[PDB]
């Protein structure tokens, strides 16, 4: 039988085994999924140790750069984004790895939500590898625009210049933005801390602008109440980002799509227990 894991550190409450054991029930996959806890030291051992006899794995922060650098293959997806989430062993035994995060990300929005990226005004927030995985899927949909905002503005710069070819993406220091957006993303783990940055109110046109969080906790986000206390028109946090880019990493081991709707049931039905 087929095996599959996640690969992270701690991974005790791991949502994913659930998430993908629904799945494979789902689409009648015969397959195992478990959890590995890998030493935040020792990712490449444990991987290599797994992958003697296992399929495919999902890879957690923080490890997604070092299975970037692990892979004797990438997709371009996850060349772009320099971090692979989805690790794959081929026939011939070699190790490939992809990034569906990008793909979850774009896939809640525009189809879950029912957001509208193309022609809109789209803000991210940060400048780290969450948001170099999901820049090239945004700008597929072609939005009028698409700034990249971040604490340190040379990290953003960065990222635009990686990008440049692919959309009009640009980077801006904050103190620039003023103008209501269409839709803001926030890609900054440092939020969950506390530390949001110093944007201004005015970027939510009430009524009008999404903002979406990329990370989610069992309770809104300091973001997503900032969000929220503005009258943002949509207010979503990581939660279907998680489920999609499951979905999407299923899909490329197995073949097969799963349907992600029951499955966020599930896990909505789990978050109303608390």
């Amino acid at each position: 039988m087929d095996q599959y894991v996640v690969f992270g550190n701690p991974i005790g409450h791991s949502k994913s085994p659930l998430i993908h054991r629904l799945f494979a029930e789902q689409t009648g996959q015969d397959l195992e999924y478990a959890t590995l806890l890998a030493p935040l030291d020792e990712f490449s051992d444990c991987a290599r140790g797994f992958f003697k006899q296992g399929s495919g794995g999902n890879v957690t922060v923080p490890f997604k750069e070092e299975a970037f650098r692990l892979c004797d293959s990438l997709t371009p997806r996850a060349r772009r984004a320099g971090a692979v989430n989805t690790l794959s062993k081929l026939a011939d035994g070699t190790l490939q790895g992809d990034n569906t995060d990008g793909a979850g990300l774009v896939r809640d929005l525009t189809v879950n939500a029912g957001v509208e990226l193309a022609g809109k005004r789209i803000l991210i927030l940060g400048a780290g590898g969450a948001v170099r995985g999901v820049l090239e899927p945004i700008l597929a949909h072609k939005p009028q625009s698409l700034v990249i905002a971040n604490r340190t503005v040379e990290k953003a710069e960065q990222l635009a210049r990686e990008f440049d070819e692919l959309g009009p993406v640009v980077a801006s220091g904050f103190a620039w933005l003023q103008e209501p957006v269409d839709v803001i993303i926030n890609a900054t783990s440092a939020s969950l801390a506390g530390e949001l940055p110093p944007i201004a109110d005015s970027l939510v046109e009430a009524g009008r602008t999404v903002c979406y969080d990329m990370m989610y906790g069992k309770e809104p986000t300091p973001f997503c109440q900032w969000a929220t206390k503005l009258g943002a028109a949509k207010v979503l946090d990581g939660l279907g980002m998680l489920a999609e880019q499951a979905a999407e990493a299923f899909f490329i081991w197995r073949g097969v799509r799963p349907d992600t709707a029951p499955v966020l049931a599930e896990l909505r039905r789990q978050l109303a227990r608390g």
